[PDB]
Order: structure tokens, then sequence, then C-alpha cells
């Protein structure tokens, strides 16, 4: 190999998830942005992180979707009363 893999900074983040109730390993947004992607991660599940003080939907934060690449799908209907708020 000729570059870095955990030396690098494009993949030195390190994030958890809520997955099945149950905490995932660290993941990096190289990394996850390929779970996502296919939809190996939780889209909808909570999302934690080094310092993360609590837990957070990535269906809720569009500051995830500049990161991770959504997927088109067809039209989906939701309750009428939020899951927040």
């Amino acid at each position: 190999m000729d570059k870095e893999e955990a030396k690098a900074n494009a993949a030195a983040h390190e994030w958890y998830v809520a997955i099945d109730e149950k905490q995932v390993g660290p993941f990096n947004v190289e990394k996850v942005k390929d779970l996502w992607d296919r939809g190996e991660v939780g889209p909808d599940s909570l999302c934690w992180r080094s310092g993360f003080s609590d837990w957070i939907p990535l269906s809720e934060t569009a500051e995830l979707a500049s990161v991770l690449a959504p997927r088109p799908s067809k039209p989906v209907i939701v309750a009428p009363e939020p899951v927040s708020g």
C-alpha cells in the first residue's frame, strides 16, 4: 500500500452509532460514507461521538446529508404526530 488508513485525516473520524439499541464500533466519515450509501448503517438510528452529550438520529440532522450522500427512494407517509418535541 502507498497510502494511510489510520494516519489519514479523511478517515481520522471517530463516532459511534445506536444500532439495535446497542453501541457500535468507531466509524469514520470515509467508512460510513460507504455504509450509509448502501444502507449498512442506521440512517434513522441515533448517532454518537467523542464528546456527545446526547443521542440524535441522522434523519433529523441535515449536517449528515452533506457528508453522507442520500439515496432517492419512493414517497413515504409518516404519522401525524412528531417523534421529538
